[PDB]
């Protein structure tokens, strides 16, 4: 039961958490000074919103998969890597105030994608 991550660079973090609540109808999982993010049901979400300081407009910090355990991590890590792509795994890795397990890939456009279960 995995859902996709999806990391904001936002100008005005209050703005922003104002308006995914109505979007989403709920409130953040979790609120600290340049960072948010909200656990989201349907559709399966989690969404981050980062502070940027002082960038013009939102745009994209990265995204990811997160998974149930760091077991699934390592697979989906085994398995890009067998695909030919380019990797980087973490482990217990502290961050945005949580722990990560996780693998890194970038998309040829250079966007970032994790996969990753927060511990
Ligand atoms: O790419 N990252 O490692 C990354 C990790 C966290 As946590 C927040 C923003 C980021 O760009
Ligand atoms: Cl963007
Ligand atoms: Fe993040």
């Amino acid at each position: 039961m995995s859902r996709v991550q999806l990391a904001l660079r936002v100008p005005d973090l209050e703005a922003s958490i104002g308006f995914y609540s109505k979007l989403f109808g709920t409130g953040p999982a979790k609120v600290r000074p340049g960072y948010a993010n909200f656990a989201i049901a349907e559709p399966p979400l989690k969404l981050v919103l980062i502070e940027g300081a002082g960038e013009d407009a939102t745009r994209l910090d990265h995204l990811g998969v997160e998974v149930e355990d760091s077991a699934q991590v390592g697979h989906a890590a085994r398995r890009l890597k067998e695909s030919g792509l380019a990797t980087v795994e973490e482990n217990d890795t502290a961050c945005c105030y949580a722990v990560q397990d996780a693998v890194w890939v970038t998309g040829p456009g250079g966007e970032p994608w994790e996969v990753y279960v927060v511990k």
